[PDB]
Order: C-alpha cells, then structure tokens, then sequence
C-alpha cells in the first residue's frame, strides 16, 4: 500500500524508478517531469519517455501536493517545491554536492573551477530553501584531475542512484535519521553565476585555474570552450612562461593553440573528435594515436552516443577496438538508445561474414547478455532477422 | 653592502627605517610607485619618507645597472626583467600564502572565499607574476571576527617581520629556495572587484554574506552599504525566512535583518562616529551598550584617532582600562605617529592632574616611543618649556 512520487529527470530518475519496479513492484509510482524533458532519449534518458513506455502516470506538482499517503523524492527536479502545500513532511532530495558546500546550480562546473579534489552526493530533507534541509546520507566523490564536467556529472548520476537505492527502504518505512546542516562553509551558486550564452575563457588566471576552466566547461552536448570561436578539447600546462600579456596567442598549429597566462603557458588542444570518429572506421591505432592530443577524447561521443569504440566495432576494426580498450574504452560501450558494442559488431559480422574476432572481444569482456532500452539482446535482433546461424555462433562464444 | 627598496606604504617605510637604525652602514636607493602622492594618508608615503631622509630615488632602468645591490620589492607595481640584472638577488614580499592568492586584493579574496588562514611570502622575482621560488613564508590565522582591514594589518606587520627575520640571508646569499607548486594556485586581477560599485550579494548563504561584510569592511576605503546605510559587521541568526534572499525582514536604528538562502542575517548599522564622540566623557557601562561588534572599538577616524586616543586626550582613564581589557592598544597612534602618551600628556597639561600616568604605565604605556617627526613626548615638553611635567614623567624612566 505504499506510494512514491518520483520528480525529475535523466538516468537517475530512470534508474531509481526502474529499481522500484523490479524490487518494489508492490509500490505505486507517480512521476513528475521537468519542463525541458522532450520525451526523446538524449545523452541522458528521457524520464517522460520511460514513464509513458511503462504506463507510469505523469502528474503535476499541484496534484502531488494532495497525495497524503506518498513519499516525495526529487532527482534533478527543476521546480521549487513549497513544503507547506504538502500535508506531510516525507520530502527528500538528492543534491549533487557534499552539502553544505555547493548548494544551487552547476555543481558539475563550480567544484572543478574552484580547484576541488572532491565533491559528493547528498540525500536530504526538502525545506523552503534551496538545498538547505537536514542531511540523511552522503557520499564523497573523487574528482580525477583529467575529468571534465561531463565525467563529474555522470559520476553524480551514478553515485546518486546508489545512494538512493542504499537508503530508499529507510525513507519508505520512516526509519531514517536527519541532522541540520551547518552554517560554516555553506556555499551557494545561482544560475546567474555562469552565463552559458556568453562563456569565456579567462586568461588572467593561473595555468592551474585555466585548465580547470577547460575541464569545467567541457560538456560536449552543451558546449566546448572556444578560443576565437575554435572549439577546444582540454589542454596542458607548459614549462615556459611568456613575457606577453595574459590572453596573448603564442602559437597556432593544426592541433593546438598556446596561450600566455599569469604564470605558465598553456596549450589548448583543438577539438578534432569528429575527425577522429570518421577515422575509427578503417584507420589503425598508429594513425589514431597521432590524431590524439588528450587521451580522454577517445571516450567522447557524438549526439547519438557513438564512440570511437562503437564506430570501430561497427566496421570490424578489431585492432583499433583492442587498442581503444587498452587505453580505457568500455568494451560494452552504448549509444544513447542503449545499443551495445556487441550489437554493432554483429552488424559487421553479418555484412562481412568474418566472425573470427568475436572470441577475442569476449576475452576483453564483451557481454552478449546486455539489453538496449527496448529490452532486446543482440540475440533477439538476430532471431527477428532470421539469422539463426549467426545466433548460434554468438551463443556458443558467450560467457 | 647595498639595497634597492622598490615599493610603497608602511612596509617599505618600516623596513627602510629598520635598516637605517640597525644597519646604518648599508646604502639605500629607493624606487617609488608612480601613484605615490608624496603625502601620508592612513598609509605612510614611502616617497615622502625617502625625500625627508635624503634617500635617493631611482628608476627601474638605473636599478638594472647597480651590480652590487640586492633588489627588494615591497609591493612594487612594475614588471621587472629578471635576467637583465647582473645578479639574481631579486626579492618580493607578497601578501598571501603562495601559491594561493597571487595578484590583487589579498586582504579581501581569502575572506570572501571562506578561508581560515592566509599569510605572507618572501620569494624570488621571476617570470610570471607572483610565481618566483619561495624563500620564507609565515602563516596567518584569520579569526572569524576579523575584517579586511584586520588582515591587511597582519600582512604589514608580518611581512615587515618576515623581511627583518631574513635580511641577513638576503644580503649574504644564504637563503634556501623552493620552487612553487602549480596545484591550488589562484590569481585575482584588479577587475575581479569593482570598489567604485560595491554591492552586497544576498543570493548567497549566511556564511558567504557575513564573509562579504568582513571582506568589504575597510573603513578608510569603504564600508558595505544596505539602502545606502553603512554597516559595521553583522551576525547569523537561527531563524530561516521564507522570503526571497535580500528581503528586509526588520529595520530599527541599530540593525537590519535580511533573508538569505539559508539563515537570516542581522547587519549592524555603523555607529563608530557616535561611539568616538561619547568616548570623550562616557564611562564603560554606557559605551558597552553602544557596541554591536567588539572590534568597532579599534576603528579610527580620518585623522587616525581611535577610542583609546580620544579617551586619553580627555583623561578618561576609567574607559581606557576597559578599552585595553577589550583588546585595545594602549600605545595606539594617529596618522602622524602621535601616541596615546602624547595625547595624555596634553590632558595632564590642561588638567594639572598628573596622577593617572602610573595607571596607564601599568596598562603598558610606553613613553620612549617616537612620532613621525621623530620626537618623543619628552622632546615636546622640552620645546614647550613645561619643565615640571617633564620632571614628573622622567621620574618613571628606568
Ligand atoms: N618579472 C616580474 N615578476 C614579478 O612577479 C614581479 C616583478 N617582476 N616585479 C614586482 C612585482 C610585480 N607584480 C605585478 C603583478 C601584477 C601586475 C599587473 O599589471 N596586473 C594586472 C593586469 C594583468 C592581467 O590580469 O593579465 C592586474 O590584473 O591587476 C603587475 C605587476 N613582482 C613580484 O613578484
Ligand atoms: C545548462 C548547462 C549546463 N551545463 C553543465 C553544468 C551542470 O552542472 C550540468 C548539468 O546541468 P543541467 O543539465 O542543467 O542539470 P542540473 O540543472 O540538474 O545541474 O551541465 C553546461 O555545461 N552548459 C550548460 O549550458
Ligand atoms: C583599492 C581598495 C582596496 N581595498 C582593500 C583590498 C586590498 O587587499 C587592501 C589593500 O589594498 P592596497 O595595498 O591599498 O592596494 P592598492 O594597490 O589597490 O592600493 O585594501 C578596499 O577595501 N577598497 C578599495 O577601494
Ligand atoms: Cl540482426
Ligand atoms: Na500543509
Ligand atoms: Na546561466
Ligand atoms: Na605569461
Ligand atoms: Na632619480
Ligand atoms: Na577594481
Ligand atoms: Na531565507
């Protein structure tokens, strides 16, 4: 007889709700969605789309205020909840910082920008204020020095998901503890603190700070940082210290732009992801290696979720797959419909008739049991297309 | 031995002064910052001190040619060519714990950002800005109650001592250098704060806004304002208004209460002026009721007069004892270097009542101190022919 209202967006809303349906089938779910959920799966899943496809009713916040016997759980939700319009106090939020620091907006950027080594996710009570209610559970997150705003956000989504799952029973059974947030070190950033319509690198800063600007503004689906309108994908601190005014362009080549700072010169790497992606169809690793300035560009994706590893698999480019995996690519990487590397590779196998590299991919960790967001395995697609012969081949190599 | 002092303000004066007393064989050349007006304000003019002490004033171009000098920058404002000197004895005092807080407004940014500490750094002048290898640092604890002005004064004081503590090593190539790290480096330009258009930001937490107050509280430049009304500090309240941050919840003659992102804040209206006036004649019981922030007791008017000075001038000894027990400086000075003892001396002359001198002495009054014309209180008594008071005060000297 319990009820829960899940209000928000992206993979956190989707995977928390999924868990509920799998492990809490018993509980009635109502969903609230954000204003800019279009019902189309982008780099994050559409929660609106998920709810419609699963017959989970979508309600408004107005209506949510009047359900007395429900828990309310907000996950990247875009609406100011007014707690007094509820007739209960079981209102919970996952905020993407280690509160009491970084209340408010852009928590994937500000910690990077300010030079933080760590951040966190915090489950808390909702009160009238913004990210101010009492803390229930938290988890510290390491921000690696290579990681971008995008990587950080994806960690938020992932850890935020687990924290909810590790606590949701206590929320449902009213078995949780709370602690008021401290005054000291409390910080907050409004939407006005960064103007993503007019984003600008500031070279009157240290190299350290400037590399953190790049990192903090590297979130491809929104933007990359620019210099003279040229997109940049990361950069490094050089050993030289130019006499010239900070902001002064020291060199341009095909791959990079070097710039004067307050202290050390920085090299900014021109974004060539699109060129790299094209090249991953047929080129060997030797050729890709020379294209690469920052190693992490190998794990970037275009607006459909296609990565270098995914493109490599689609064209059977097995020596490149191996290399990409050795550099840290995910052998089970997915695009934004959940289509896996193994599914792309199956297309290559059908087209070429060369099945011989499957065994080696399986040894790299390739997982044939995974399902896309229609809940199909590669096996279901083969059976549907009537390729029984390739189906049994693939079956025999899985583990 | 020989030294070029390039810079401005009290630290440059203090180090130069110290050198003329404790190392009278050293030759000194100065460079002054262009915008030194030659006139003392709440900071002393280095240019003025140099002209009055016949210290030669030279330019960067000249400094490059003096091969047997060390070059000491005490907030010098010009980029130098390090390698153009024929030596590498090139030093700078910077008012931060480097590599953090490179650049400008180092009395503000650390407080704004919620730091508990800062410091001063003696380092090499090298390529970059504020980036040369570290020679010696002093950590400074920034107390929760301390303003920009309090921190600036610690910088002056501690930087001066940093220099003095290390001056032999500087003159004799006997220091140890450690190149700075890059990690946690920060820098702020002069564009990062616009002091001609300061606005408090209330879309912030209580902690941040109190730290804004502190950071912007530097009376001789400005105080923070709400409704064009000046504020001297404030406090966090345990209540939490539903009203948009920045909404005024209450006002009276003492204070203004405002909504924040989290905890309501009380902003205390600046009543220093009222306090200073009252110090002429009120006792501590009355004064204590005017105070909303203890440290307003140590502010100064445009001449440099504090409560303890006004009290001494008026022979208000009961209040001096109290002020001192609150942390005041019994030897405070105005912007001419006129000490508390000099003001009290005037009171003794006007009153003919000398008996309170022992009480101030026991509170720590120092009569040997000198003003910026270099006179003690005894010298002024001499010049004025007040031989009786001079004899009375002299009786106290061991
Ligand atoms: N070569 C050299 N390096 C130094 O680090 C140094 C010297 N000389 N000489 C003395 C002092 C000078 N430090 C500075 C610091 C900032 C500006 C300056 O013009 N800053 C501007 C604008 C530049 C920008 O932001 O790009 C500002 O932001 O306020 C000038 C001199 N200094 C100490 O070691
Ligand atoms: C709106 C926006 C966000 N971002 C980054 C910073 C944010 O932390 C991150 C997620 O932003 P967003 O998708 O707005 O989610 P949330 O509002 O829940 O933080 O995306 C950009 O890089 N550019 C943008 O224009
Ligand atoms: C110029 C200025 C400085 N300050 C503070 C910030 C600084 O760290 C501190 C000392 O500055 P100061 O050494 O006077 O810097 P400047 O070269 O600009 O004179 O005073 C103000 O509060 N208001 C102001 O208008
Ligand atoms: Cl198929
Ligand atoms: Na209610
Ligand atoms: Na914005
Ligand atoms: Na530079
Ligand atoms: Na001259
Ligand atoms: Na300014
Ligand atoms: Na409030």
């Amino acid at each position: 007889h319990m009820k829960i209202i899940i209000a928000g967006k992206n993979d956190i809303a989707v995977n928390v709700t999924r868990w509920l349906q799998k492990k809490k089938k018993n509980i009635e779910i109502y969903a609230i969605c954000n204003a800019n959920d279009t019902g189309i799966d982008t780099f994050q899943r559409s929660f609106k789309k998920y709810c419609k496809d699963n017959l989970i009713p979508i309600i408004s916040l107005a209506e949510a205020y009047k359900i007395d016997d429900a828990i309310f759980l907000s996950l990247e939700f875009d609406k100011i909840v007014q707690p007094s319009k509820f007739n209960h106090n079981e209102l919970f939020n996952i905020h993407f910082s280690y509160l009491p620091k970084y209340k408010g907006m852009y928590t994937s950027a500000w910690p990077i920008l300010n030079g933080e080594d760590t951040s966190g996710v915090t489950l808390h009570k909702i009160d009238h204020g913004i990210d101010t209610g009492a803390i229930i559970a938290q988890k510290e997150i390491i921000i690696q020095p290579f990681e971008t705003a995008k990587d950080l956000y994806e960690k938020y989504i992932s850890e935020g998901t687990s924290l909810v799952i590790d606590n949701i029973s206590t929320l449902l059974n009213s078995e949780y503890v709370e602690k008021e947030q401290n005054i000291k070190y409390s910080s907050y950033y409004s939407k006005k603190t960064i103007d993503y319509s007019n984003l600008e690198l500031n070279f009157s800063k240290t190299a350290f700070e400037i590399i953190n600007q790049l990192r903090a503004f590297t979130f491809r689906e929104y933007q990359l940082p620019k210099l003279d309108g040229v997109n940049i994908f990361l950069g490094d601190v050089l050993s030289s210290r130019s006499i010239m005014k900070p902001g002064s362009i020291l060199e341009r080549n095909d791959k990079e732009i070097i710039v004067s700072t307050i202290d050390y010169d920085v090299v900014l790497y021109k974004d060539n992801f699109k060129e790299i992606l094209e090249a991953c169809k047929y080129s060997d690793s030797k050729y890709i290696a020379k294209l690469i300035r920052a190693k992490s560009i190998l794990f970037e994706k275009n607006i459909y979720g296609a990565s270098p590893v995914i493109v490599a698999a689609y064209h059977g480019n097995i020596e490149l797959i191996k290399w990409l995996v050795s550099k840290g690519a995910n052998i089970n990487d997915r695009n934004y419909k959940g289509t896996t590397v193994a599914m792309y590779f199956k297309d290559y196998m059908l087209k070429s008739g060369d099945y011989s590299g499957l065994k080696m991919l399986i040894d790299l960790g390739l997982d044939l049991t995974l399902t896309d967001y229609k809940d199909y395995t590669v096996f279901d697609y083969l059976e549907k297309s009537g390729n029984k012969n390739l189906l049994q081949y693939m079956m025999a190599f899985m583990k």
